[PDB]
């Protein structure tokens, strides 16, 4: 599922990211434009070996089981196919692990060099929430 903007934004609420460890909303949706252009299938090789999945980019290295990771660990309990479903409950649960571990959203390569410090703000103009 390649999500709307505003149609994610309201996803995203819902599931209790607004405002989460005193991220905005438009810090998530920005978020997932720049690591998946809003594709829940979005999938990524990286350079060790791992790979990112799904609407965060979360990667197989620390966060989820995708079996050909080896010496990875699994901290969101969850195989990375989980995350690449249409519904996006299972990459929301775990990206608020991740936001929760001390290192906030820098975690997210593209939010740190894209996003922060941006009016992300304008990522959910417009949007009935
Ligand atoms: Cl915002
Ligand atoms: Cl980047
Ligand atoms: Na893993």
């Amino acid at each position: 599922k390649v999500f709307g903007r505003c149609e994610l934004a309201a996803a995203m609420k819902r599931h209790g990211l607004d405002n989460y460890r005193g991220y905005s909303l438009g810090n998530w949706v920005c978020a997932a434009k720049f690591e998946s252009n809003f594709n829940t299938q979005a999938t990524n090789r990286n350079t060790d070996g791992s790979t990112d999945y799904g609407i965060l980019q979360i990667n197989s290295r620390w966060w989820c089981n995708d079996g050909r990771t080896p010496g990875s660990r699994n901290l969101c309990n969850i195989p990375c196919s989980a995350l690449l479903s249409s519904d996006i409950t299972a990459s929301v649960n775990c990206a608020k692990k991740i936001v929760s571990d001390g290192n906030g959203m820098n975690a997210w390569v593209a939010w740190r060099n894209r996003c922060k410090g941006t009016d992300v703000q304008a990522w959910i103009r417009g949007c009935r929430l």
